[PDB]
């Protein structure tokens, strides 16, 4: 039989627009990501397209048709349970995305991604061009492009566009990202896509002994109304554990933690508690490894987690040693120009004393530059950040126009 495991990789599905990639996940998995009642029935995630699947292969059958997301090979005249390969998860932002300071999170929670482009529209649309650029800044690796809606266009018109795409990736990091053509609506060529995810978005190497760290992307008071006081449950933390391993019953802390205002002056107190449960989807486990979105029960005053109070923090083992710097040094690489408004605008170098909005892990906190050099800048943060590792990639964003737009990335120095 196939196992009851947690997902081991997160794949971000970055689409052009609407439910034309909400149904692509829905097609690979069979459980709509936008407006999924899986948030009501174990799976609370706002704005989150979070769905998972098991991936197997019928050894007895030919590829790509040999891949299955189900324990069955009937698809190809075989009653042999197929081989299980892994369980994966997809993440994507609903319809007119809104992936401004939300997509930046995917940076940490994304072992690879999928950029879906409409095959019956001119390539590359505006949104597509920039989506492309955001994946460079995010530093996302494994990428696959998907020509959606190819059954609505001629093999030649489909092939023609293919060319433009390859002629766009020509020169950039995605020089050779594969382009897989499908039809998410009427399910055309979905097998090749599963074979593609298997070949191009392999699960990255994991060191299960590394300092356990988890990025909290959601948190809340799981209790319902009318609950009798002596029957309440501790706050629940939702997020993706990045490195390390977390077992139920461990002593953990939350960084930066709880904001304190004593003596008129603002300070942060790390929040300690213990793990009461680990849950990946509908299934409860005992260990949480990097892989999908995990819901963690705690002994925290629900009042501390209610309405994502903790979003942006990071969970680490109680004893871990993680600094939280109100001031950080960054080895950056700015962007030449950024598309927007009329024609693809130019980026001004880092001005001293200007306000930037940087994002470490799942925390985008803005600060003030205090020092500027060719490769390094020093920023005075509005809120402290927990620097769990040394070269934690950061995304620098300036408010060009009225929108906070990405102007480059950088590595945090310590």
């Amino acid at each position: 039989a196939w196992p009851k495991v947690q997902p081991e990789v997160n794949i971000g599905v970055v689409g052009h627009v609407d439910h034309g990639k909400t149904t692509l996940v829905q097609a690979i998995t069979g459980i709509w990501t936008s407006k999924h009642s899986e948030e009501l029935k174990r799976g609370m995630t706002i704005k989150l397209g979070y769905a998972e699947t098991n991936i197997g292969v019928c050894e007895s059958c030919k590829k790509p048709e040999a891949y299955v997301t189900e324990p069955s090979c009937k698809s190809c005249g075989s009653d042999d349970e197929p081989k299980f390969l892994r369980r994966i998860s997809f993440i994507d932002a609903p319809g007119h995305e809104v992936l401004m300071a939300t997509m930046l999170s995917g940076a940490a929670l994304m072992d690879g991604a999928i950029l879906v482009v409409a095959a019956n529209e001119p390539f590359p649309q505006p949104q597509t061009r920039e989506h492309f650029v955001a994946l460079g800044i995010i530093g996302v690796k494994n990428l696959i492009i998907v020509q959606n809606k190819v059954d609505v266009v001629s093999k030649e018109e489909a092939l023609s566009q293919y060319r433009q795409i390859k002629q766009f990736t020509k020169g950039t990091w995605a020089e050779n990202v594969p382009i897989i053509p499908v039809s998410a609506l009427h399910k055309i060529n979905i097998d090749s896509l599963i074979e593609g995810i298997e070949e191009y978005i392999k699960t990255p190497y994991r060191d299960l002994s590394q300092k356990p760290v988890m990025l909290v992307i959601r948190s809340f008071d799981v209790n319902k109304p009318g609950t009798q006081f002596n029957e309440l449950k501790g706050g629940v933390i939702g997020g993706s554990i990045i490195q390390g391993l977390f077992k139920v019953d461990q002593e953990i802390k939350v960084l930066p933690g709880l904001r304190v205002e004593k003596q008129g002056k603002v300070s942060y107190e790390p929040i300690f508690t213990k793990i009461s449960s680990i849950r990946f989807g509908d299934e409860e486990f005992k260990e949480a490894k990097p892989g999908g979105l995990v819901a963690i029960g705690t002994y925290l005053d629900p009042s501390l987690t209610k309405a994502d109070n903790l979003l942006g923090s990071i969970i680490t083992l109680a004893d871990a040693e993680v600094p939280v710097l109100w001031n950080i040094r960054i080895k950056y690489n700015l962007l030449e120009r950024v598309v927007g408004a009329k024609e693809m605008l130019k980026v001004d170098p880092i001005r001293a004393k200007e306000t930037l909005m940087l994002s470490v892990g799942s925390s985008t906190t803005l600060g003030i530059v205090t020092s500027v050099k060719k490769d390094e800048i020093e920023v005075e943060l509005r809120r402290p950040v927990a620097v769990w590792s040394n070269n934690i990639r950061t995304v620098i964003s300036r408010q060009i126009a009225g929108r906070w737009r990405m102007i480059g990335w950088g590595l945090v120095e310590i």
